[PDB]
């Protein structure tokens, strides 16, 4: 299952995930690609900010869905 993540600076990060992954698991993939501690990340999907104990399938995040990464570093 592939999803995209866009950052305020511009660029896309593409992630390999699983439908039952937690948002915490998705932050840990972004931490692997970008060096950013999970507590400094917010992920927004279609307007709505994602909570770390919920899963992608909880929010109906499907293949080719786009998440927006917002930082407070």
């Amino acid at each position: 299952l592939q999803i995209f993540v866009k950052t305020l600076t511009g660029k896309t990060i593409t992630l390999e995930v699983e439908p039952s992954d937690t948002i915490e698991n998705v932050k840990a993939k972004i931490q692997d690609k970008e060096x950013i501690p999970p507590d400094q990340q917010r992920l927004i999907f279609a307007g709505k900010q994602l909570e770390d104990g919920r899963t992608l399938s909880d929010y109906n995040i499907q293949k080719e869905s786009t998440l927006h990464l917002v930082l407070r570093l």
